[PDB]
DNA sequence: CGCTCCCGGAGCGT
DNA sequence: CGCTCCCGGAGCGT
C-alpha cells in the first residue's frame, strides 16, 4: 500500500487535497495524518449505492448529495453496526459491577467516528474537482493553532501554561486563508451533552472579543484571523423511534425545547441530518440571516457557495 | 407516612430545615419539594455504619464525616447498585441494533442520584444543629431564579425568549441571604464531559458581567446579588482500575492532564470524594488562597466553616 | 414533558 | 498518553 501527506512541514495543504482525503475513506491509501477508518467500509459503500443509482436516474450529483447528507440518519440507522462490531469485542461488561462493556465502547466511538466520516466523505466527493475549497477530518494545522487558546494559571509557586484548542471534528476551509473556514462540531445525539458544543462556541466567541481574553486571562494568537471563522453544529438526532418507552428526540418534533434551542442559538448554524422536520429550514442564505435555529444538513452546501464564492 | 414542606409559599426557608432534609433521604417522612430516592437505602447505611464505627474507634466526630466525604468513592464502588437494578429492569438492549438497556439507564442515573444524594445526606448530617447554614439537593427557590439568565432570541420575525437557569446539583446556603451560597455541580466520572460544568462555570461567571451580559444578549435580575455566589465541582472519579484494559482515573494520578486541568481552572474549587493523592490537597484555607486545582472533598466542612463563620 | 444522569474503553491523534 | 466518542430511558422536578 501507499502512504501520503495533507499538509506539509509549513502547514500548507498538498495539490489535489480532497481527492487524497477521499482516497483515504476510501481505504485506497494511508495518510500521515488520519488512521484508516476502522468500521466505515459498510456504511460507505451504501452512501456511494445510494448516490451512484440516483445519479444514474438522471439527478445531478449536487441535488444527490444535498439530499444524502439531509438522510444521514437513515443511513446511520440502516448499518448494523453491533453486529458487525460483535464478532470482535466483548459484549460481557468490562467491570463486575459495571454496565458498559467493550463492544458498546467500540459501538459509542465508531457510530460518531462514522457520523462523521460520512459528511466529510460526502463533503469530499462534492468538492473532488476543486483544489481552492478544502475539507478535511479535524482541522487544519494552521485552523488547529489559530483556534488555540492558551490559559496562564499560577497555582501559590506552581505556574501552569493551560492549551485550550477549540474543538472541530471536521472543516471545510479556503486554501489561501485556513482560517476561511467553516468548523464543524458533530454529535450524533444531543440531550444535555449538545452543552459541551456550547462552551466551545462560548470559547469561540471569546477568542475574537479582547475584553473576554483579559478577563479570563486568556491569550490568543489573533483574534482577527478568526473573523472569517465560523461555528456550526451538526447532528443525526438518532433517538431510534422504536424503543421501548422512548421518550423522543431533540429535534425531529413540533419545536425545539428551550435548552435545546439555546444551545443551538450560541452556534452560526445548526444542522440535522434529517429532511421532514416543519421548524427545520431547507433554505439557507448567509446574506438575509439566519431562518432558523435549525437546517436541514444539505444546506451546508448552500453555505460553502454563497461563502467561498463557488459552484457544485 | 408524615409529609412536609422545605420552603414556605413565599420561598423562606422552615425552621429545622436540615434535619427536614436528612429525614426526607432516611426515608421517615415525606417533603414537597423532593420525591423519595428511588434506591439510596443501602449505601446509605453503609454510610452511617461506616461513620459510626470510625466514632466508636475515638475519632472525633468532625474527623469522620470529613474522612467518609472523602472515601464516598470507595462507598460508590462497594454498593452493587446493578445487583439491587437487575430484579426490577430488563438488561435487554432497549433497540435490537442499540447498545443501552432499560436497566443500563437506571444504573446511570441513579448511580449519578446517589453520588449527590451521599453528599447532600453527609452535609445536613454535619449541619444538623446549625439553623443558620442550610443544605438542600438542588437549589433554593431565590437562588435558583437569582441563577437564571434569559436570552431574547429573534430569528426572523419570529422571537423566542430563552431560559438559561444555571445548574447546581445541590446548595450550602445562609439563611439570611440564599445568594450567601456555595453552589457545587457533581459527577461520578470526568473524561470530557467535565466540560459541561465549565460552561455553567462561564455562565455564572457572565452574569456577574455587565458587558458579557451586554455581548450575549443576556438578562439577569441583579448581579450584584451573586457576589458571594461560589461555584464549585466535585467528582467521584469512579473509573474502576480493574476494568481489563482500563485507561485509569483523571484526578487519581499524579498530575491532572491538561484538558482537565483547564475545566478545573474555571471553578472556585474542585472536589474529588478521593483520599491520598498527590497532587490534590487535604488543606484549604480561603484566605490564602486556593491551594491546588484539587481538593480532598472532606475540605469542603473547611470552606463551609470559613466562609459563614461557624464551627463543625 | 423538560432536563439531567453516565462502575469508561475504543479509537484516533501526538 | 491526551482527548473525545456515545442506536438514550430512567429518574426527578414541574
Ligand atoms: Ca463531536
Ligand atoms: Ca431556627
Ligand atoms: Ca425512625
Ligand atoms: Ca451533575
Amino acid at each position: 500500500m501507499q502512504k501520503y501527506r495533507l499538509y506539509e512541514k509549513d502547514g500548507s495543504p498538498v495539490q489535489d487535497f480532497n481527492r487524497f482525503v477521499k482516497g483515504w475513506l476510501d481505504i485506497e491509501f494511508g495518510l500521515k495524518e488520519h488512521q484508516p477508518p476502522k468500521v466505515f467500509d459498510t456504511i460507505r459503500d451504501k452512501y456511494n449505492e445510494a448516490i451512484e443509482a440516483v445519479v444514474l436516474s438522471g439527478v445531478a450529483p449536487r441535488t444527490a448529495h444535498k439530499a444524502a447528507l439531509s438522510t444521514l440518519t437513515e443511513l446511520l440507522f440502516g448499518h448494523d453496526l453491533a453486529k458487525e462490531l460483535s464478532a470482535r469485542l466483548d459484549i460481557q461488561p468490562i467491570g463486575v459491577g459495571g454496565f458498559r462493556s467493550a463492544h458498546s465502547q467500540a459501538f459509542a466511538k465508531n457510530v460518531g467516528e462514522n457520523f462523521v466520516n460520512l459528511m466529510v466523505y460526502a463533503l469530499a466527493c462534492i468538492l473532488k474537482d476543486n483544489d481552492d475549497v478544502l475539507v478535511d477530518k479535524g482541522l487544519p494545522p494552521h485552523l488547529k493553532k489559530a483556534l488555540t487558546l492558551s490559559r496562564e494559571c499560577r497555582i501559590k509557586d506552581t505556574l501552569r501554561e493551560i492549551k485550550i484548542p477549540i474543538e472541530g471534528d471536521l472543516c471545510v476551509f479556503s486554501r489561501s486563508n485556513h482560517c476561511n473556514a467553516i468548523v464543524i462540531s458533530a454529535a450524533t445525539r444531543l440531550k444535555e451533552v449538545f452543552h459541551i458544543g456550547t462552551m466551545w462556541a462560548l470559547f469561540s466567541d471569546v477568542a475574537k472579543d479582547e475584553y473576554c481574553l483579559n478577563k479570563w486571562g486568556l491569550k490568543v494568537e489573533s483574534s482577527e484571523s478568526l473573523k472569517d471563522t465560523m461555528y456550526v453544529f451538526a447532528t443525526a438526532d438518532m433517538i431510534n423511534k422504536d424503543g421501548a418507552r422512548s421518550q423522543g428526540c431533540d429535534v425531529e418534533r413540533e419545536t425545539p425545547r428551550n435548552l435545546i434551542a439555546m444551545d443551538a442559538s450560541f452556534f452560526d448554524y445548526v444542522f440535522v441530518s434529517k429532511m421532514g422536520i416543519g421548524h427545520v429550514s431547507s433554505d439557507l442564505s448567509l446574506k438575509y440571516g439566519r431562518e432558523s435555529l435549525f437546517h436541514e444538513l444539505g444546506c451546508i452546501i448552500d453555505m460553502i457557495e454563497q461563502k467561498f464564492d463557488i459552484l457544485l
